[PDB]
């Protein structure tokens, strides 16, 4: 049975206007800006950019990677892709 998101979990992340995206959920390091309530740091891969995001937007990406996990047009989507299959963990600062 799941549990509930934790940093390191892999996902598909969902914003207004843009398709589901290869993102992980990010850790708070001391000094860093903490999320809102409810909220968790999710990494974008291939962007590498940051949004707070609840869970009804965050697919697992196991579950998820056969729907969403295709090439896309959009600025680093595809580089995104790449990153979350062979190095999901690493460093992208």
């Amino acid at each position: 049975m799941p549990h509930a998101f934790k940093p390191g979990d892999l996902v598909f992340a969902k914003m207004k206007g843009y398709p589901h995206w290869p993102a992980r959920i990010d850790d708070i390091a001391d000094g860093a800006v903490k999320p809102p309530p409810n909220k968790y740091p999710i990494f974008f891969f291939g962007t590498h950019e940051t949004a707070f995001l609840g869970p009804k937007d965050l697919f697992p990406y196991d579950k998820s990677k056969d729907k969403y996990g295709k090439p896309n047009k959009r600025k680093g989507f595809n580089e995104g892709l790449w990153e979350i299959q062979n190095n999901p963990h690493a460093s992208y600062s």
